[PDB]
């Protein structure tokens, strides 16, 4: 149960894994 996300981290111009909401 994981979503995309882009604005997790300051270290990635796109988008990541998030598994927290």
């Amino acid at each position: 149960g994981c979503r995309f996300c882009c604005n997790c981290c300051p270290n990635m111009s796109g988008c990541g894994v998030c598994c927290r909401f």
